[PDB]
């Protein structure tokens, strides 16, 4: 006269979750057994068997992928079955190897299987910390690493760790090259002059030096960019302006001299 009333249902859960299967019967104090892979389940640190009047539960704690599969409750000669599906954290979109000119920004992105995966980024196997240099971003299932102001030292293999999965890609930081170098300028007192250089990449950072000292942007000394050309325009030149000028971008430099003929 014992009847199964409510049968166990499939469970889908993340690895490391605690889950349960439940069978209910028509009578109090009916003994039950549970099976997985054709072996009877015993109480353990992983498995808890709880009977409460008509309700019988199998609880599985801290599940691993090996716990996946079909579980059977046996009540007399009556049986019922349900399955556990264990979702694991994994990569769903990989990262791209990239080449980035020095001084420019590099970025890596991947996509993962689940929300709320913690950020974990490595550079050559060593954990990276968020800083002004490294921007670490999560946007739902999208994970991004932004590397500012790249230099040779940033060329490396970068890895995102996602549970027991990981994905890697390489950054190669490429050298700025000067395709048209500075030329000397031979000027007269009160002239306005313009030094010009052309480089191979747009969007690079640079500075200008006067006898090795960084020049301040002023009305007199204007520094501008047009496409791949960078200029230093000096108004109303005098003897004090006669000097060696250097354009610097990344590891690339070009130097020329301004001559100013007086009076």
């Amino acid at each position: 006269m014992v009847k199964i009333i409510k049968k166990p249902k499939d469970v889908t859960a993340l690895e490391n979750a605690t889950v349960a299967f439940e069978v209910s019967v028509s009578h109090d104090t009916v003994p039950v057994k549970w099976f997985h892979k054709s072996v009877e389940i015993k109480p353990s640190d992983k498995h808890r068997l709880v009977s409460e009047r008509k309700v019988h539960k199998l609880m599985l704690q801290n599940i691993s992928p090996s716990d996946a599969g079909e579980y059977t409750a046996v009540v007399g000669q009556l049986e019922c079955k349900a399955k556990l599906f264990v979702e694991t954290l994994h990569i769903t979109k990989t990262m791209k190897n990239i080449e980035v000119p020095e001084t420019k920004t590099a970025s890596f992105e991947c996509e993962v299987s689940h929300f709320n995966v913690p950020s974990m980024w490595l550079k050559n196997g060593v954990e990276i910390e968020m800083s002004e240099k490294f921007k670490i971003v999560v946007q739902g299932k999208l994970h991004q690493l932004i590397i500012m102001n790249t230099s040779t030292e940033d060329s490396a293999e970068y890895t995102f760790v996602c549970g027991n999965d990981q994905v890697s890609a390489t950054l190669t930081v490429t050298p700025i090259m000067i395709t048209s170098m500075l030329k000397d300028i031979n000027a007269e007192e009160k002239d306005t002059i313009t030094f010009e250089v052309t480089v191979n990449y747009e969007g690079i950072s640079y500075k200008w030096l006067k006898n090795g000292v960084e020049i301040k942007s002023t009305d007199k000394c204007q520094m501008r960019t047009k496409k791949l050309t960078h200029s230093l325009n000096i108004r109303n030149v005098h003897f004090g302006d006669a000097a060696d000028y250097t354009f610097v971008a990344g590891k690339a430099t070009s130097t020329a001299t301004l001559y100013v003929v007086e009076a």
